[PDB]
């Protein structure tokens, strides 16, 4: 098969119809062998990172680009683009596969146009870059983002979307209960792979090199867990503690909830979400570890369906959000949030802590926490929830002020991430 087209066709589903990349891409995948679901893997998430400038070359390169009946054309020559900038391939076999990409969309009479098209950029690729890269594109971000980056962070953007654009660490989280964290280390070193800790992160150990997970010392058996080192903060503040009912809301893909168990192996946790796709996820995790715990389908605007007027000692709400923290990891974000997605995000953010909160016995610790680094998810949030429930109080995260603490991503660092604790 194609994979130059397979890729054309996965990055418009994300971009023209709204789908996710963790959606399309599994059907797919599956389809091919390793080294071609690896290449599959660095077209689509590439395309997507670089989408900006792929995007500016084609408005350089055609005076019409193609759309309607021949988006897909759009699509494909961009892949072409995608390999001639970022791949080691021959040109000369990323252009004949590109070029014989236009039989598996069905767009075969295009094949002299896509062809063409490369071939004019390879002719003016020279000053086409030199040129990009004098532009506000070159960060690789829409406008209505950059924007609010350069607002919310007027010192530091330009670190931010330099982090998001770079390929990501690859965190473990080492489960406790099995090994320590050095010893871990010494098997993984034993096993010909280098990885390193974190002085905040005491179960975190970032990979070198990522490795596929059955490469992981221990895996099947629950020592280790892919999880990205700011997710793992949460424990630090959720401080997780034996025969404690703890709600886990928003659980898939169900890391956070065998973190507390790692920390707290007595706990009876329940693990919610809103539908049996990201609750499968929650399962596996569990089996995994040998750990037990009740696994609820549920929103969390409307806790009652599920839990009718039951209290918990502490929730950990990892609440639904922009995602714009994570861009590094999913840079399909950058093309499925909008800028109106924002205060949307925000309200719901601001009604599922108002349909929770009820839900917290008295003297519980609930932590808030995103993958965002947007102020109005963040710490603009826990202060308007602050400021209409009397109950609540702030707990070491941040100030009245500035409610939370902010994580940014960068090469060494967990995503970008937000944590606020409150009592009530």
């Amino acid at each position: 098969r194609n994979l130059r087209s397979m890729a054309a066709q996965a990055v418009e589903q994300v971009v023209e119809q709204g789908q996710s990349l963790s959606n399309i891409l599994p059907p797919l995948q599956q389809k091919v062998s390793d080294k071609d679901k690896a290449l599959l893997q660095e077209l689509c998430f590439g395309v997507l990172r670089t989408l900006s400038q792929l995007d500016w070359l084609i408005n350089k390169l055609m005076a019409r680009p193609m759309t309607g009946k021949q988006r897909t054309v759009h699509y494909l020559i961009m892949v072409g683009l995608y390999q001639l900038l970022y791949t080691r391939i021959p040109p000369h076999a990323a252009l004949a596969e590109t070029v014989e990409g236009a039989i598996a969309i069905k767009r075969p009479q295009l094949k002299g146009l896509i062809n063409g098209v490369l071939r004019q950029f390879q002719r003016q690729q020279e000053e086409l870059l030199a040129e990009f890269n004098a532009s506000d594109a070159r960060y690789l971000h829409p406008s209505w983002l950059l924007k609010r980056l350069q607002k919310a962070y007027p010192e530091q953007w330009q670190s931010i979307v330099e982090a998001n654009n770079q390929r990501p660490p690859m965190w473990l989280r080492i489960n406790r209960t099995h090994h320590s964290r050095d010893s871990w280390l010494a098997l993984l070193d034993e096993a010909g792979m280098k990885g390193f800790p974190h002085a905040d992160y005491p179960d975190a150990v970032r990979l070198e090199t990522p490795a596929p997970v059955h490469a992981l010392p221990g895996f099947e058996d629950g020592w280790v867990t892919v999880q990205d080192a700011s997710a793992q903060g949460c424990m630090t503040w959720l401080a997780p503690q034996n025969g404690e009912h703890i709600l886990d809301l928003c659980a898939a893909p169900g890391g956070k909830t065998t973190h507390i168990l790692e920390v707290a192996p007595e706990a009876q946790v329940v693990a919610v979400d809103i539908d049996e796709q990201r609750l499968s996820r929650v399962y596996d995790n569990l089996k995994r570890l040998g750990m037990k715990a009740t696994v609820k389908q549920g929103d969390g605007r409307y806790p009652s369906q599920w839990c009718g007027e039951q209290q918990f000692d502490r929730i950990l709400l990892d609440a639904p959000c922009s995602a714009t923290g994570v861009i590094r990891r999913h840079p399909d974000i950058k093309w499925l949030r909008r800028d109106r997605d924002i205060p949307e995000l925000a309200q719901l953010q601001s009604e599922i802590l108002d349909a929770i909160w009820p839900h917290l016995k008295t003297g519980g610790t609930l932590v808030y926490a995103t993958c965002s680094v947007l102020p109005e998810e963040n710490s603009l949030q826990i202060k308007a929830f602050l400021q209409r429930t009397a109950d609540a109080e702030l707990c070491e995260t941040g100030t009245p002020e500035q409610p939370g603490k902010q994580n940014l991503p960068g090469a060494e660092e967990g995503d970008g991430f937000f944590y606020a604790k409150l009592i009530k």
